RNA sequence: UUUUUUUUUUUUUUUUUUUUUUUUUUUUUUUUUUUUUUUUUUUUUUUUUUUUUUUUUUUUUUUUUUUUUUUUUUUUUUUUUUUUUUUUUUUUUUUUUUUUUUUUUUUUUUUUUUUUUUUUUUUUU
């Protein structure tokens, strides 16, 4: 009964083991990327640089949001970079979650607010709370060689909660989006039926 | 009428009972991960090493969560040794729920906090409450050689039950998924047809 | 008048003022409510499926004079 | 508030401060007794003082910036009335009361939603209820 | 004007239960609108998945048969009164300590008033 014995913290001690977030690419999805990217003309360090450009982008942008924005990086077109995370089966934002704080760290030093902060209506208040991969900035696996604002501050954290509502928003609006049937079965439910219905003028 | 006799408490103090989670695999079940696990390439004391190793990637990532999560530890590949725990017909999450002390002893030794911490939206203030197997930091069954910090702390355990908030409003999210027929019958309700109507702009 | 990247050599007044942006969130609703107006039309055929539904078959039924 | 001033008008070089991602009263914490010591040398009273409410015996009480009186590293050459005085710190405490009441009737505005969720709580519907006349 | 060249069989029931249970012969028409108003108003190009549970516990616990209607208002008064354009964030805590300490089983009701008198007196400056 191996289960029944007693592993003792001094072997506890020993494992030394490593966070493992799964909102980062896998080893392999680095790799696909690495396939992709490098591929697009990439190279080295070029690796992290061109896809902190889309991280940047990210968070002006988001997910297929940054993969529709051009550029060229100093490495390759951020929508090529952009195919290179979607062929290791991953949205930009996977990848931006690991790079999210030199991003926002970035933009921090550089004072660059999220340029949807307007477009999600966030209160002034919490101009830098409009940060998609702002969960990157808890994420004990995130990258940060320095972060110039603590923006994971508990108030921020609670406005971030704020922007998960903006997220979920979003979300019920696409994500809620019933795939009721695959092979165009519209005689089941019409296209964009789903759609809600207009509010009456009435209070009931 | 032997349920009318006087049981003695000399006799009920030579019963010397042992304390019977269900939050534990079987014994049957432990010797499953043993049919799986040993079969895997894990040998011995390998078999609480490599559950541990599982256990710190729950602390991570959850039930099939951990599952899907690759690496091969000291004895085997995670999702190699995590098929095991479903060949014992058990989660992982009810593994972790024996090793959730030790591991958590390892990570709060090592100061490392839940990843999924971020994703949750959990107060700072409660940055190691974000732990699904938190249970086994109570059940008197579950394995634990030392742990560094009484996690166990009654206002932890409220932001414990704040915490299995989340782990109800996940199981609202998937596990309230409508199972209203077996054989495909769409025709009754549709696939995705329980996915909640986009919110009206309107406060009713 | 929140975007960054936005022109402006000058704007006369603070209009991004929090208060004008929660009005602007309540204009926000306007915008919304045109929307639900006219994107809220239902685009449930290409090749004129009247069959499936006629046309203005979306618009709203006349309301009730009850409250139920 | 526009002017233009020896340099430039008041409200460009407010574009300024706000450029450096800080209120004019953060400016003004700095330059504030400066700033009251040529008003106090000019004799000109606060022109919000009317508005604030604030009694005459504490005309010199209603300054946004009255910290700056106390910052040590606030800027002075030279302050012709010891408005630190603590009689008038009692009063710009007073004063703070103020400060306070305006941030309960501006700050304390709540921020519930951020996408235009009204759906949760329709603007200005924080507004305070009307006074009933019982007492009760 | 566009499709074929797209996929199933080899998956499971019968042998499970009712009739013989109840209404008609109960009430309306002959009551009122049209001739009332909009289009020409605005969005897409916005974001998620890859997040987690089951294996957790009850039944076998108790009421009906308890009481009202037949009690009173409308016909009483406001609008035409005033604000915005006023100011904060960027300020600080957690990691501090208790449970395991003691009562019930102690005593009143059934004791007395209303029906007694002022306003119409003076300051601010």
């Amino acid at each position: 009964q191996p289960w029944e014995a007693i592993f003792t913290k001094d072997d506890l001690a020993a494992i030394e083991p490593k966070p493992a977030s799964a909102n980062v690419p896998n080893t392999k999805q680095w790799i696909g990327i690495q396939a992709g990217l490098i591929k697009a003309g990439a190279t080295d360090a070029n690796f992290m640089k061109v896809l902190l450009g889309l991280s940047l982008e990210a968070f002006d942008r988001g997910s297929s949001e940054a993969t529709t924005w051009d550029g060229i990086t100093e490495g390759v077109e951020h929508r090529a970079a952009a195919n290179a995370i979607k062929e290791a089966n991953c949205p930009i934002h996977k990848v931006t979650y690991y790079l999210a704080k030199p991003t926002f760290a970035i933009r921090q030093s550089k004072n660059l607010p999220p340029a949807n902060f307007a477009k999600k209506n966030v209160p002034s208040q919490y101009k830098w709370c409009a940060f998609d991969a702002f969960d990157g900035l808890y994420d004990p696996t995130c990258l940060a060689s320095e972060l110039p604002y603590d923006a994971p501050s508990e108030i921020d954290r609670m406005a971030y909660a704020t922007f998960k509502t903006i997220q979920i928003k979003i979300a019920n609006d696409q994500k809620g989006f019933n795939l009721n049937y695959n092979p165009n079965v519209t005689q089941a439910r019409l296209p964009n039926a789903p759609l809600p219905a207009l509010p009456e003028p009435t209070s009931d």
